[PDB]
This record gives structure tokens, sequence and C-alpha cells, in this order.
RNA sequence: AUUUUUGUGCCCAUCGUUGGCACUAUUAAGGAAUGGAAUAUAG
DNA sequence: TGCTATATTCCATTCCTTAATAGAACTAGAC
DNA sequence: GTCTAGTTCTATGGCAAGGCGCTA
């Protein structure tokens, strides 16, 4: 029901003098070193866990004792950190050992998990545990009760306690309230309902819970039996009886009983520690005197990866075993047979180390069609044996196994153009046991060592110290606060100053380390987004209210944009260029405070403040709650579909329409609403360039830049293609160079294949690399056209930046090349030429940025939208795709990186937290299956209906690939693509419309065919042709999806000819529409 | 408590007219891929 | 018109997922 | 009176394809 995020604010701290930094400074560095100590401690704790302890226990999520336990005993850390390895052979018989018990299936696949045997290995904590009680001098009969209790109080196990709870009841000497008579209360309450089990009214209840504590009133109660703490719930019902709240509130008597009885095994003992006063005077001879807040902050750091880990390998365990459970062990026999190929003469190689063998080495599945080609082919061979061949059947056989061969290389080359290219000499090999082995069983045997690999090679998690961060604020920590606006107004006019300033600052208490006694000290901090959204006081009489989002931005409705003052015009105009930007949102910022357009922030206690301590920096954030009620009544679906190349789109429905434009979709009415691109519009003077798409300046403007690449090229024409048999054939770069140096081209386009041909050269040159030097520079860093200093967000820009990466690469890996001592690290390289390093990792650092900024462009385009629709017509449920498993091993290298800049995942996930923010926004993702094939509000509406994608292009630039393409969707042969068929359909409705058979594009002249549409289409006066292809740009929709769709008779039917990616974001919205209101 | 010069970044043949924009931080591991040099193979 | 293919080693990278942190409500006692 | 510094709280579809571009 409830939601809650967090947003949070960076800020740079504005240090104070050098003396109170050196004391906060200080006291980071005190929490920062006693955390380790938490750490190891924590670690001892749980290395005494036993059956014992753990006897009778919840244990949740399907988690063994053994598993508990185990993951208790033994991790796996670092080599170097402090407990003592032990081989993974020792672990069953060490489990044994202190279990009195061989380990279950899920201690035994934990202890058989794969690590990194040369950074981590495992650890026996139960001989740290052993450790703790000889250093400390405790009884194992001491440390066992407390142990024991600190399980029950969850300071141990899987479902830890807070920090500052498990410090609190642990190591706190402050009054605890007596839990005997709790005890006594809550027994007293079943009792007296178990005595009355038919109640119904909280009256009746609240009167029994009263009699129970033998009170007239909630104080009394209280006071008596649960003084100090947050209420428990029992006390609670009379409290709100009282206050005339839970009046006609229901009474489940069942339930009251049974949440009860469950809270009494904590109320049987007192907590009286018997180890806490060692535990407590080791602490403090390593950290210093006990206090509640910074024993918790520290240990808060420690037991995050101690007990994340414990969760997390939990979980892995159990996949670990569902996965190796669907591995069909009866398929091993066929594994064999198909690795078998290693010891074949098919395959020889030197060292004969052999390699793991996967699906794609066969090409899937595809191997049934290759078998029944081979087997139709060897039957035909047979006969022709007999009957047809009599005596001279040695030309006969050679003429089979040709044709075998052929019918191989054929299959793989066929594979290969849309995937990784399978063995040949695997396949022969194969089809040499066809006798052996069904072809069935080739793949059920290939897939069983593949799956087997995978599941085997899984990594169990180390457990890492965390880098720290603490937190200060309001309530249960150490103490904190921002100073209030209205508290700095006070304080600027108490010390005569001007009534607002640009900075920030809190209060914290802070341990001063040379008194070892706390100290309340301020501190200063700045950040004009923190101003802007948050803290800057709307100070002008009846201002603007405060927002329903809280924080002041133009998504939320604050154009922030106010006309500002003359003066405030030449502050800016008069600030440094380093301060400029700044400067203008200060003043932007000023002007709507006078103008009384900056809207109310309502201040709270809100914001935590954490400090991480990097060195000399401090790192301060401040972040806050931001709640939210979800509402499911849903008006609007707003489809999202995410693209690569092309633009991202979305499509809004509206849901129980009514009027004009309305939809009966299976009982459901609906309404296309619109459709659109996502774009992201800067404006330089006049123009607009849209940061997505755009690829750079025509090369028309760019010729200095073009003529200094075209200059060094020249210097470095020579190349040499691959030995085809000992060809050596010339290659000239300059007829590649002028293929792209038109001054239609564009900037981006051409720095990106410049780069290429760069790399190529060098391979050339591989003695000549660091004469490349000063050109990569210009290329890259210096020119005024360079890669850093020119790029948009669109794809060929991130490719651009792939490809730089991969000339220094280049570069670096020619220069260092050895004449022919170890291999040539980072370290050597950034020794060899540190500018051309430099430059990686600023190419690095500038990519990474880029790529944020795209996550969080388009996700804001999406959430503006859908806010839009919200205001219109009331709550959206916005639905994107369902995208994961892009990269896989079987695909061409090329497609996976391609396919790697997709960023579907990441701006979903943007989406994600931003929904969390706003009342009426919900976001699911849904399976995208068919999103880009379905003819929308027709498909299920009720048939399935199907229709192909479309290029459009005039008859001059029809490539053959096109031609091609086309006659594949002709072609009979099947497949277990179902959208093939969709494809074959529109090449059919292709031949209709245009009045064509199959015989005038077969075989044809390219140029011919290109005559042939020229002369129909110019009959019909039309510039352009519809073709199916796969990936096309257009769609033949049934409604008018795209508001710039035109129409067209295409086979006797009238469709509109929208954007494919409009369409696609409608299926999108439509994915299970019906689930989103029943 | 006063620093008054900065929260992080994004775009451009014109880097400014107030140029135009956007944004949850951190810690750690794991998963799947990618680039470069070279080796071994079959083409 | 051509974007050779598989597999491995070593040095490097990116995109995404999943374990965590960024406590609430309270009161006795100190101002 | 407000606030700090301590305590206790917590609640009852099987697969596998599909979803992604080239420039020129």
């Amino acid at each position: 029901n409830a939601s809650e995020t967090r947003k949070a604010y960076t800020t740079k701290m504005i240090p104070r003098s050098h003396d109170r930094m050196k004391l906060l400074g200080n006291f980071m560095d005190y929490l920062m070193d006693g955390t380790p100590i938490f750490f190891e401690l924590w670690n001892q704790f749980g290395g005494g866990i036993d059956r014992d302890i753990i006897s009778g226990t919840a244990n949740k999520d399907k988690i063994s004792d053994d598993l508990l336990l185990a993951v208790n005993w033994f991790k796996v850390m670092p080599i170097n950190s402090k407990p003592q390895g032990v081989s993974p052979s020792n672990l069953a018989n060490l489990f044994q050992q202190y279990s009195g018990s061989e380990p279950d299936i899920q201690a035994q696949e934990y202890f058989a998990s794969n690590f990194d045997t040369e950074k981590h290995q495992w650890k026996d904590m139960r001989v740290e545990y052993e450790r703790l009680l000889a250093e400390l001098q405790l009884s194992r009969s001491d440390m066992h009760h407390d142990l024991k209790l600190m399980y029950k109080e969850k300071c141990i196990g899987l479902s830890l306690s807070t920090a500052h709870y498990i410090t609190s009841v642990m190591f706190g000497t402050g009054a605890k309230n007596n839990r005997q008579t709790k005890h006594q209360f809550y027994s007293k309450v079943i009792q007296l309902l178990e005595e009355s089990t038919q109640i119904n009214s909280v009256e009746q209840l609240a009167s029994i819970i009263l009699k129970a504590g033998d009170c007239d009133s909630y104080r009394k109660l209280r006071i008596r039996c649960s003084r100090k703490g947050a209420t428990p719930s029992i006390l609670k019902i009379v409290q709100d009886y009282e206050l005339g709240t839970n009046h006609d509130d229901e009474v489940n008597v069942p339930s009251l009983i049974a949440n009860l009885k469950e809270k009494l095994g904590r109320f049987e003992y007192e907590c009286e520690w018997k180890c806490m006063e060692k535990i407590k005077a080791f602490l403090a001879s390593k950290v210093g005197p006990y206090y509640l807040g910074s024993y918790s902050a520290m240990l808060e750091n420690a037991l995050s990866p101690i007990k994340g880990m414990t969760t997390k390998n939990c979980k892995f365990v159990l996949k670990q075993i569902d996965a190796k459970n669907d591995i069909k062990y009866e398929n091993e026999p066929f594994g064999k047979i198909v690795e078998g190929f290693f010891d074949s003469p098919y395959f020889e190689s030197d060292t004969n180390v052999k390699w793991v063998l996967h699906p794609h080495h066969i090409g899937e599945s595809n191997i049934k069609t290759l078998w029944e080609d081979l087997n139709a082919i060897h039957s035909k061979y047979e006969e022709d044996i007999a009957s047809l061949s009599e005596d001279k059947k040695e030309k006969r056989i050679k003429v089979y196994q040709g044709d075998v061969c052929q019918t191989i290389n054929t299959y793989c080359e066929e594979v290969g153009k849309e995937a990784k290219t399978p063995l040949v000499q695997l396949l022969r090999y194969l089809y040499s046991r066809k006798d052996d082995i069904a072809v069935d069983k080739i793949i059920d045997g290939i897939t069983f060592l593949s799956k087997k690999h995978k599941v085997e090679k899984q990594k169990i998690n180390p457990v890492i110290q965390k880098y720290p961060s603490f937190n200060f604020g309001n309530n249960s920590k150490l103490l904190g606060k921002i100073i209030s606006p209205k508290d700095k107004l006070k304080h600027n006019l108490k010390c005569n100053r001007n009534q607002v300033d640009n900075y920030i600052w809190i209060e914290i208490k802070v341990l001063n380390t040379k008194t070892m006694r706390w100290e309340k000290h301020h501190y200063a901090l700045s950040s004009t987004r923190f101003l802007e959204e948050v803290y800057y006081p709307a100070t002008s009489e009846n201002p603007p209210d405060a927002l329903a989002a809280r924080f002041r931005t133009k998504t939320n409705g604050y154009e922030g944009k106010p006309a500002l003052s003359a003066e405030q015009i030449e502050q800016i105009r008069s600030a440094p260029v380093g301060l400029r930007k700044v400067k203008k949102r200060q003043m932007r910022l000023e002007a709507a405070r006078q103008q009384n357009l900056l809207p109310r922030y309502t201040w709270g206690k809100d914001f935590n403040i954490n400090i991480c301590k990097r060195g000399n920096n401090f790192e301060v954030t401040l972040a806050t709650k931001v709640k939210k009620k979800k509402e499911k009544n849903y008006k609007v679906v707003l489809g999202y579909a995410a693209n690569i190349v092309r633009k991202n789109t979305y499509a809004a429905i509206e849901a129980h329409a009514n009027g004009d434009g309305v939809i009966d979709y299976n009982d459901l009415p609906v309404k296309p609403i619109e459709s659109g691109f996502v774009t992201v519009e800067s404006q330089v003077r006049d123009k607009s360039y849209d940061q997505l798409s755009y690829n750079g300046v025509k090369l028309l403007y760019c010729k200095p830049h073009v003529e200094s690449r075209r200059s060094f090229l020249e210097k470095y024409r020579n190349g040499t293609m691959k030995d085809n048999r000992g060809n050596n054939i010339q290659i000239d770069f300059m007829k590649d160079f002028e293929a792209i140096a038109d001054d239609e081209t564009s900037l981006y386009y051409f720095n990106m294949k410049y780069c290429k041909l760069l790399q190529s050269s060098i391979r050339n040159h591989s003695s000549q690399a660091k004469e490349y030097r000063e050109e990569i520079f210009e290329l890259l860093r210096d020119g005024k056209l360079s890669v850093l200093k020119l790029s948009s967000l669109s794809n060929l820009s991130f490719v651009m930046f792939k490809v730089a990466k991969s000339l220094i690469g280049t570069y670096f890996g020619h220069l260092l090349k050895k004449p022919k001592a170890p291999p040539i690290t980072d370290e050597d390289k950034q020794k060899a030429d540190p500018e051309m390093f430099a430059l990686r990792l600023a190419l690095e650092e500038k990519r990474l940025n880029k790529v944020k900024s795209k996550k969080e462009v388009i996700a804001n385009k999406i959430v503006a939208k859908a806010l839009e629709l919200r205001d219109k017509y009331g709550p959206v449920l916005i639905k994107g795709e369902n995208i994961s498993d892009t990269t896989k091993k079987g695909k061409k290298s090329s497609t996976n990186s391609f396919l790697m800049d997709w960023l579907a995942r990441g701006v979903a996930n943007k989406v994600k937290e931003m929904v969390m923010m706003h009342q009426g926004l919900e976001f699911v993702e849904v399976n995208p299956n068919f999103t880009s094939h379905q003819d929308p509000f027709v498909h299920k509406n009720p048939e399935n209906t199907f229709r192909a994608r479309y290029s459009r292009c005039t008859p001059s630039e029809l490539t053959e690939k096109n031609r091609k393409e086309i006659l594949s969707f002709l072609s009979d042969k099947p497949s277990k693509r179902p959208t093939n068929a969709y494809y074959n359909e529109g090449a059919m409705a292709f031949l209709a419309t245009y009045g064509l058979k199959k015989n005038d594009v077969l075989g044809v002249s390219l140029e011919k065919f290109k005559q042939i549409m020229a002369n129909i289409l110019h009959q019909r006066s039309e510039d352009q042709l519809l073709f199916p292809s796969r990936g096309g740009m257009f769609y033949l929709a049934t409604y008018k999806l795209d508001a710039d769709a035109t129409s067209v008779n295409w086979n006797g039917k009238q469709f509109w000819v929208c954007n494919a990616d409009l369409v696609a974001a409608y299926n999108v919205g439509l994915v299970d529409i019906q689930k989103d209101f029943k």
C-alpha cells in the first residue's frame, strides 16, 4: 500500500578553519578506524551459533539449519584477512566435527561453490569464535547464554534488528523495562481473550486489555507494563479507543491471541548478560568509551556486508540447487560422444588443449534441418550406388563426400550471417557418427555440457568490508540537523547580515577525539540544486503554496525563469567565466524570491546528513524520504518502446473512454490519445539540436579539419590485406577515406569511421606507432571538431567514443609490442605515454557522464509526458518493455557490441525511481513479444493480427541487400521464427499490389529491378515503393496511430503508413491491458 | 555559524542574449558481455 | 563489392542485478 | 515549557522467439 524512496542532494563542503575541520576530520577517522573492530567481532559471534541456539526458529525462505550454520561457520574472505584459511576438501569434515552430523545438500552446495582461488579462500569462523573465548576468558556456558539471547533479540542470525537497537539492548546501561511484568500482562490478555473468544467490538477488547493490566487508562497501563519505548500494538488499541479513532474497527481475536503468543518468548527472560561487561571492556580498549550513537554508527557499517552476504549466499545456494536439478545428467553419455570431437582426427591441435562446447558450435537446433538435408543427399546417394552406379563407384562416393562437405560449409555460412559461425570440423565429425548418436541427442548432449559448465562456474559472494559513511539526524542516530530556513533568517538578523545568502549550515554533535566527549559544531555546505528546490526561503508575504510534490522543480510546476533586474544581469555578465552559470541560477533564484514567484517549501526534520570522508575530502549528502500512496484506479496507459538507433516512442491510451474516437477492445472502451518521439531539444541561438539523434555538422563546414585529416593519412597510405593463400594485395586507405569525406556526411560519422581507418593504418605500420600520437591528440582531444569537444547523445556518438577507445588500444598495443618481458599492463602504458593514457581516461569519464545524462533526460521526458496526461485524465500506468538477456556468446560480437548501448534497462530503472515520487503514476514492465508486428486495437480484438515491417525508398536507392531480402521472404523454406510468416505475407502482398511476379525480382539485374519499379511508380505518380524489411521504419496499421501517417492501398486493403515504433508503443501499452482494470 | 568562488553533469561549425537543459546518494560483490595485442587452427 | 571464421592466453573496458546504508515512536530526566 | 539521550517497536505456464542498425 504505502511507498517510500529517498531523494538525495549532493553538496560541497565549504570549510571553516583548519583547526575546526581537523576536529571533524579526527571524528570521522575515529569512526572509520573503529568499524573493522565491530566487523571482526560480529564474525566471531556468528561462529558461535549452533543447533541449540537456532532450534525451533522461524527459519524462513526454505533455508535449512545446516545452511544457516554453515554460512556462519565458514565464509569466503580475502586471503590476507585475519581469519585462518581452510581448504575446500576440509569443509564437510569440520562441519561434522562442529555439528555432530554430516552436512545436508544445502550446506553441501555452499561448500562446492566456485570462487577466485588467487584473491579469496574459505575461512573458519568457528575458530574465530574459539579465539574470542580464549582472548577474553569467557566460558563456553556464559557466551552461549548471551549468544542465545542475542539470537532472540535479532543481534545475530538471518533477520537482524537495526544497529541502534542491537547496540542499545547489548550495551546500553539505561533503565530497562521489566520484561516479566510485560509477560504477565501479555499472558493475562491472552487468558481473558480465551475466556471471551467472541467479543466483536474494540470497546469490549479495550476493557479486557485494561482488566488484564488492572488499570483504568492507557497512561496507567503503559507506566506499569511498558514504561519506555514505542507503544506495543496491544496498548495502541486502548490509546486509540480513548482518542476515539478505532471504535468501528473489527476485532479478530484468534489473530490477537496468535500475535501476543508470538511475542511472549522475548519476555520469558530479563536480558541479564553474563559476558557483555568483558566484551564492552575489550571494545573500550580498541575504540574508546561506550556511547550509543558512535557504537551504533560503527556497527551499522560492519553488519551491512556480514548480514547482506548471508542473505545473498543463502539465496544463491538455493538457486544453484534448482539449477543443477534442471541439468539432465541422463544426457552425459551424449555429451561425451560430442566431446569425443577433440580426440577425433577432425580436430587435432598442438598441446591438445580442449575447450567448452556450446549450442552455437553446431548452430542451435538448426542442426536438425542440416541433418534432414544431409540424410536426403545420403538416401539419394544410396540408390545411386545400387542401380545408377555399377562397378565404377569410386567417383560417385567421392561426389557424395564433396556434396556432404559442401552442404555443411553452406550451412555454417548461412547460420554465421546472423550468429556465431558453426564449426565445420565438429559438424563433419558429428556426421561421421550419425549411427552412434541421433541429432536430438547431439543437441541435448551439447546443451548438457554447456549448462553444466555454466552452473558450476557461478561464484559465491566473498564477505568484504564496507567503505563507511556516517549518518546524522533528528532521531536514533548521531545527532545533527540542517539549520531550518526560519532559524537561518533569525541568525543572519542577529549577526546584522543580509537576510539571505547562498550557503547551507548543519549543526552536528561530534566527539572531540582529544577529550572523548561530545560537542556541537556548525559546518558549512553549498548546493545550488538544494537552494532552488528546498532551502532558499520564500520570504515575500503571501507566497504561492508549496507544491503537491514537494521540491521546487519545473517537472513539479515551477519554471523558475523570472525577469531579472538590470543589476542582476550585470552580476552575471561581470562574474568570471568559471562561475557565471552558478551565479545565473542564484540570480534567477533571488529574483524569484523578490518578485514573490518562489513557492514555499514545507520544512521538516526530514533530511538525513550522510558524511563520507575520503582523505581530506568530506562528501556530505542530504537525503529525505518521499512518501506515496498507490492509485490503481488508472485512467490512462502510457506505453513506451526502447530502441537503439531510432528514437524511443510513447503512446497514451485512454481507458473507460466515451465519445468520438472510441474503440471497443474486448469489452473495454478505449481511445488512442497520442503517440510521439522522445526528443531532447537544446537551443543554440535560434536553432535547436535533438541531443538524442543529432549526428553532427555537415562536413561542408569542417573542410580544414578534414583536409588536416587527409594530409596525415596520405603519409600512411600503405596497407596489405588478408593473405588469402599468399596474395599480399595492396590496400589504399584513401579510397576508404574519400568514401567518408563528402560534404553531405556528418562530423560524427566522419570522425568515427576515421578512427577505424587510423586503426587499420596503425596495424599496417606496427613499428611506426609512435608517429600517430599527435594526430590522435588532434582527432580526440585538441581539435575544435575533436571527439571530446563535439558529440551528441545519439547512438553514433556513443559508437564514436567506443572506436576512439579501440584506437587508443591499438596504439598502445603496437607501441609496446616486443621485437621478438611479461604482458603489458596499465602501469606500463601510462609510463610510456601519460598524455595518451590520460586521454583514454578522459574519454572513459566523458562517456560515463554522457550515458548518465541520456538516462536522466530520456526518463524526464517519459515522466513529464505521464504527468501531463495525469493532470488531464487522472492516474497513469506507464508500461515499458521487459528487456533482459540481450548479449549472448552465441551471437557475433559485433551484434553484442551494438546491443550493449541499448540502455533500455538503465532508462527504465530511472523511470522506476522517479515515478516513486509522484502521486498518480505507476510503472510496470511487460512482455515485449510481437510488439513490433501487432496491428494495435485489432490484434486480440478478437483475432490474432500480425503484419511485417516496411522500408520506404525510391527506386534509385534500392540495394542488392533489399532485393535479396525480399527474395528470402518468398523462399518456400519453413522457419521456427513465427515472424517469418509475416514477412512472407508482406512479400506476397508486395508482388500483388505492384502487379509483379517472383520472376521480375528473382535473378534479374538489380539495375533492371530499379527500372521495373521506376516504371510502375511513375505510372502511379508515386515517388516511393514500400517493401517488407526486418527492422523497417514503417507499419501498415488499421488505425491512424501516427499523426503524420498517409493512407495507402496495400493488396486491396486500406492502412495508414505509420512510424513502426509509434505503432510499437501502442502495442506495448496494450500487452495484457485487460489485467490493469480487473 | 557567514564562507559570500561553485551539488553533479548534458548539448553547440556561432560557448553566450541571463545561451539552452536535466538529474538519489553511497558501499560491495556477482552476472553477462565488449576492446586490444598475440597464439593455434580450419578457410 | 570485399565487412574471413572458430577456440585460447594476457592486459583492459561497460551495462545490469542484488545484497546493504541513508529509523520511528516513545519518555524519564535535564535544561 | 523544549529537547536530549536513552528505551522498545513492527503489523495477517513448459519452450524460445521476441524486443535492436548499419553506412555508402
